[PDB]
DNA sequence: CCCCCGGGG
DNA sequence: CCCCGGGGG
């Protein structure tokens, strides 16, 4: 629903006098949109406090669930402040995933930081980050060997499409010690739990857009939403491998280089 | 040219 | 899963 915020939001971005054959412009324009929506929600105590009531129904479930994911409550909060994130540095691994973030601060003065990644897309998965095989096992752990080799042999041929049954399932069953890692690194650019380092986002935050309209919203923390690709990639069928993300090519460069999908 | 943000079938 | 594009720095 657009509602008062969002349709402000739509209007302050020009969707609506965007043609709808600029699709690239307004893929950007949404995703700077759908931040800026995160941000303006947790703007300040009063801007929180207002969203999070029932007079607000659809920015109430965005609001609740963020809080949810971080199993903090609205009443001990006192304070929140928000903002974009830009460093402009890069780390092991790129650039931080880190989107923006929020500052809750609680009675005793104490305080919360959260980094936050935000996207949106009209399906359930979509490209959480693009690198190379060495820069992937460097992040993950994984030495030189035949797991290293089977991976980078994805990545040269683009898919898994020249591998044969066995040795897919033998990528499978060697990476599946390192499965919450890979997955954990892949989305954080750290194999190992992080909270509060503004290096490494704490909440994916997954808007759901179909033809240029909200539909809903998805908030994880890293642990839950690990949890999920563990139990996704488990199944019968072992997508990604075991890691449940799905495995691709980053069309980007003239390198071979690898996508992943979540 | 590379990287980040996306999607079709 | 496999095959790809728009746009900014
Ligand atoms: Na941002």
């Amino acid at each position: 629903m657009r509602t008062e915020l969002l349709s402000k939001l739509y209007d302050d971005f020009g969707i609506d006098q965007l043609p709808h054959t600029q699709h690239g412009v307004t893929s950007d324009r949404l995703g700077k949109l759908y931040e800026k929506y995160i941000l303006d929600i947790f703007k300040d105590i009063e801007s929180l406090k207002k969203y999070n009531t029932n007079a607000f129904p659809q920015e109430k479930d965005i609001s609740s669930k963020l809080l949810k994911a971080l199993n903090l409550d609205l009443d001990n909060i006192i304070d929140v402040s928000s903002s974009d994130t830009d460093l402009g540095r890069t780390i092991a691994g790129g650039s931080p995933k880190t989107d923006a973030t929020i500052r809750f601060t609680f009675h005793n003065q104490s305080s919360r930081l959260v980094p936050l990644n935000i996207k949106h897309s009209s399906k359930k998965k979509v490209s959480i980050a693009e690198y190379d095989v060495e820069t992937i096992c460097t992040g993950v752990g994984i030495s030189d060997g035949e797991l290293k080799e089977l991976i980078r042999k994805h990545q040269n041929d683009q898919s898994a499409k020249l591998f044969t049954p066995v040795q897919k399932q033998r990528l499978t069953e060697l990476l599946e010690p390192y499965r919450e890692r890979f997955i954990r690194w892949c989305v954080t650019l750290r194999a190992e739990k992080s909270e509060g380092n503004i290096l490494h986002p704490d909440l994916l935050i997954r808007f759901q857009v179909i033809d240029r309209e909200y539909v809903d919203v998805t908030i994880k923390n890293i642990d839950d939403y690990v949890s999920d690709r563990i139990a996704e990639g488990s199944k019968a069928r072992k997508p990604g491998f075991g890691t449940g993300l799905n495995w691709t090519y980053a069309s980007g460069s003239k390198a071979k280089k690898m996508q992943f999908k979540g």
